């Protein structure tokens, strides 16, 4: 029942979440793998408070060795969609006054790590 193409590929990496931006802006991802990942389309699950929310992403860039990438959440006034970052247009700048929390999942569902931000005033 072939109404698509196959590819195998190990569309996965060795990323951790930096930091958060204090403001609510932006989520940094930081790729500290032993080689250059393909990142293929891995989904960014954003919790935050009462609901949330989940991004996917798209294979135009290789995660090179200390290489980070941002999301900003919609509201940036960078390019929409680097060559460099990227930019979620699905969701806007959410404000972590609430601790956001971030589920990172691999393209096929399954789990590598989560973090979130530290209860302090601003």
């Amino acid at each position: 029942m072939g109404h698509h193409h196959h590819h195998h590929s190990h569309m996965t990496g060795n990323v951790c979440i930096e930091e958060i931006d204090v403001d609510g802006k932006f989520i940094r991802l930081k790729n500290t793998s032993e080689q250059d990942q393909p990142m293929g389309g891995w989904e960014m699950i954003r919790k935050i408070g009462d609901t949330s929310v989940s991004y996917k992403y798209t294979s135009r860039y290789v995660l090179k060795a200390g290489q980070t990438v941002t999301i900003w959440a919609a509201n940036a006034g960078v390019t929409a969609s680097p060559p460099t970052d990227l930019i979620w247009k699905n969701q806007n700048s959410w404000g972590t006054g609430e601790d956001v929390k971030v589920i990172l999942k691999n393209s096929q569902g399954e789990e590598v790590a989560q973090r979130s931000t530290v209860f302090k005033t601003t």
